[PDB]
């Protein structure tokens, strides 16, 4: 054939030859003894692999019967917790414990900041992320509506100096909030230098220093008149830059050329939600960007160099130039063909990111012909999601003690950041932690996936919420309290991440500035961003929260019950009007169509598509997951009919087709004909029948579909 025979499995061609001659050179792993492992890891995990996923099956089916078989008025919550108990859903909580993860990187451990999750199999942006660990506040300001386009603040095709201003003005504001002088403000200074190791800004009367001395981090060029100013507040870092012959240090009051805010600190580079990868070819893709990321030589542009500084007292230093890297694996379901047995069934494909990925991630702990890439304290850093329970997460772990001893890592070398993204998660979250107590990184409310799993677990129980009422549900606000809650209970503050989810309106950068402030508010040491600039903008928000002071207040809290948890958000009786109904199938069927017209045809990912109010939304697998799911359970109840659902989808598709464009091919009004048409009706008229709702078995069978026809 195409394929490579190792043991009992048949490898794709370009699999194992990327692997042989990209991957495994450098390692000192021996070739055939890794593709021994690789057999014998697949052979011995496999049966608890789907014994896991049959597990899933099992607790659903008794939970829809259970719905099924009640008539009472609202749901007796102390009957559905002791069912819950009875069938090993809800399972004991343990006691006390703190996390013993060692030989984590200060950017995790310690530092609060925004996390960027990029698609890895675009190169060009995951480039982009890695170097966003340092963005211009003033690109940020100057090219979003944070500065609104008002009446002669507009961007135009050159520089507008009323918008400028403002720009300036703002971040002006932004150093008196974050850096205070001892008297006056950055707005009128007119100068910086440093004197006897100390921080010196003129005034126009008088000079002054910082109010706390200590924020002031270093600088470079000569003290006298320094090239820029390099200050620290809440261990994020802010850098003046000076330049008096810029085109904007030309009208500086103090030759201010820009800010820069240290921005996206970590960075996840995505196999899973966000990527669309379907076989060998498609995977390969993948690994060759995550291995060019790890030895640092990945070009499209390329990765930057660490920071230079003088310290203040007149010592060097440096800083790092990069986002320190995690990548996301997928998870327990799905199989790829990328490897297949003997019997022709499809290799666990969350088995092959293990080792796969790892045996790559072991590039970026070495040097890079400079200084290695990544974790200089030795981890490999993977995002574990779509977990569901403690025996998923203890799986996790058997998978990465298996995947260690194969590629000759100390134990534990490879961590985990849990995904807090299941229903059977949320509930279990304190075993959950515990059953990965000594790799566990972060964890994070991956609050779509979990909303998507909140409307498939329930599906039987009645119509639910429309999707916009579903953000302010008290399931998920008890979901996100109780994350927080059982995070600092382990032990993480000053040890792991307590992280929460994405900012998915790429445009309203206002509106992201103004609200996104409550999850570091609500002590979440790190949230989810969708590109550098929105990792520049949520920085200012860790400027303005102690997220270490805010972790510390919350201490021993409990802030959930287990009954705010469980409370499932049902529709009340009569909610809504025929108009209001017809939106929210007008505007899940224009998102699904629009996200899965360029995966299916275009192996897209992640795609902005316009919602029905013409919103800008990065969508993703979650956000598909959410709305097939809605629609789904409103056909289940008869809220809406399958005649409803199709003219939605005829009447979407055309406005989906004017949106894309080279290699787009039009729904209509040929709609049968279109494999992306046939796949999105699938998705929502079987979506019922799907494993935890998930999108991928649909996803995948359709995109392959849609391949083999263009290979004619
Ligand atoms: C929803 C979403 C949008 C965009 C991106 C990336 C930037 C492209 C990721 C996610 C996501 O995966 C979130 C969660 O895992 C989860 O809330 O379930
Ligand atoms: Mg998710
Ligand atoms: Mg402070």
């Amino acid at each position: 054939t195409d394929r490579v025979s190792v043991g009992n499995l048949r490898i794709a061609r370009v699999l194992y030859d990327f692997v042989n001659n990209e991957a495994l050179p450098g390692t000192d792993i021996d070739p055939d003894s890794f593709w021994a492992g690789v057999d014998k890891v697949v052979a011995d995990l496999t049966p608890q692999n789907q014994a896991l996923l049959n597990a899933r099956d099992e607790l659903q089916a008794q939970i829809d019967k259970w719905h099924r078989r009640r008539v009472i008025e609202p749901i007796d919550m102390d009957a559905y917790r002791q069912f819950l108990t009875e069938i090993g859903y809800l399972l004991p909580e343990p006691d006390d414990f703190t996390i013993t993860t060692s030989g984590v990187d200060a950017e995790i451990t310690t530092t609060a900041g925004p996390q960027l999750v990029v698609p890895v199999l675009n190169a060009r942006f995951a480039l982009n992320a890695a170097n966003a660990r340092w963005g211009s506040l003033y690109d940020a300001l100057y090219g979003t509506d944070v500065i609104p386009e008002t009446d002669g603040a507009e961007k135009g095709p050159t520089y507008n100096k009323v918008r400028g201003d403002k720009v300036i003005a703002y971040a002006r504001k932004f150093l008196d909030d974050s850096v205070p002088l001892s008297s006056g403000s950055f707005g009128d200074a007119t100068g910086f230098t440093v004197q006897d190791g100390q921080l010196v800004v003129a005034l126009p009367d008088k000079s002054t220093g910082l109010a706390n001395p200590g924020q002031f981090a270093g600088y470079t060029g000569a003290a006298e008149s320094p090239t820029s100013v390099l200050l620290i507040n809440h261990g994020l870092h802010i850098e003046i830059l000076i330049d008096p012959e810029s085109q904007v240090g030309t009208t500086d009051r103090a030759g201010v050329k820009d800010v820069i805010l240290e921005s996206a600190i970590t960075t996840i580079m995505d196999f899973e939600d966000s990527v669309a990868a379907v076989d060998a070819a498609d995977k390969v893709l993948g690994y060759r960007n995550w291995l060019g990321l790890n030895k640092g030589d990945l070009a499209a542009r390329v990765l930057n160099r660490d920071r230079n500084y003088t310290a203040p007292g007149g010592g060097q230093f440096t800083l790092p130039g990069r986002s320190l890297m995690f990548v996301r694996n997928v998870g327990h379901l799905m199989t790829n063909d990328a490897i297949v047995d003997t019997d022709g069934s499809e290799v666990f494909e969350g088995i092959m990111d293990a080792l796969f990925t790892g045996l790559i991630a072991i590039h970026g702990l070495k040097a890079s012909d400079g200084p290695l890439i990544n974790s200089r304290t030795g981890s490999i850093y993977i995002v574990k999601p779509k977990m569901h329970g403690p025996a998923e997460v203890a799986f996790t772990c058997e998978l990465f003690s298996r995947v260690e001893d194969v590629l000759g890592l100390p134990q534990n070398t490879m961590k985990i950041g849990i995904m807090d993204e299941e229903r059977r998660t949320t509930v279990n979250l304190k075993a959950c932690i515990k059953a990965a107590a000594d790799r566990v990184v972060f964890i994070n409310t991956g609050f779509l996936d979990r909303t998507g799993d909140e409307i498939h677990t329930s599906m039987e129980a009645g119509p639910m919420v429309r999707k916009g009422t579903m953000k302010s549900q008290p399931w998920i606000l008890a979901y996100e309290d109780h994350n927080v809650d059982a995070g600092l209970a382990a032990g993480f503050s000053g040890r792991a991440q307590v992280g929460k989810g994405m900012w998915t309106m790429t445009e309203l950068m206002a509106d992201m500035v103004e609200t996104k402030i409550a999850q570091p508010r609500a002590g979440a040491s790190t949230a989810w961003v969708p590109s550098p600039t929105a990792a520049t903008l949520h920085a200012l928000h860790y400027h303005q929260v102690d997220v270490a002071a805010v972790q510390q207040g919350l201490a021993g809290k409990r802030r959930a019950t287990i009954e705010q948890l469980l409370t499932i958000p049902l529709a009340k009786e009569l909610a809504w009007a025929p108009d209001e109904i017809r939106e929210e199938v007008d505007n899940n069927c224009q998102s699904i169509l629009g996200y899965v017209v360029r995966w299916v045809d275009q192996g897209v990912g992640a795609s902005k598509v316009p919602d029905i109010h013409d919103v800008a939304l990065m969508e993703d697998r979650a956000t598909l997951r959410i709305s097939s799911q809605l629609l789904a359970n409103w056909l289940r109840h008869g809220v809406i009919t399958s005649a409803d659902v199709r003219a939605s989808l005829e009447r979407m598709a055309p406005l989906v087709d004017r949106q894309n464009d080279v290699a787009y091919r039009p729904m209509a009004p040929n709609f049968d004909d279109s494999i992306a048409f046939l796949a999105a009706q699938e998705l929502i008229l079987s979506g019922a029948q799907q494993p935890n709702g998930y999108t991928e078995p649909i996803l995948h069978r359709r995109r392959r579909e849609f391949k083999a026809r263009a290979a004619e």
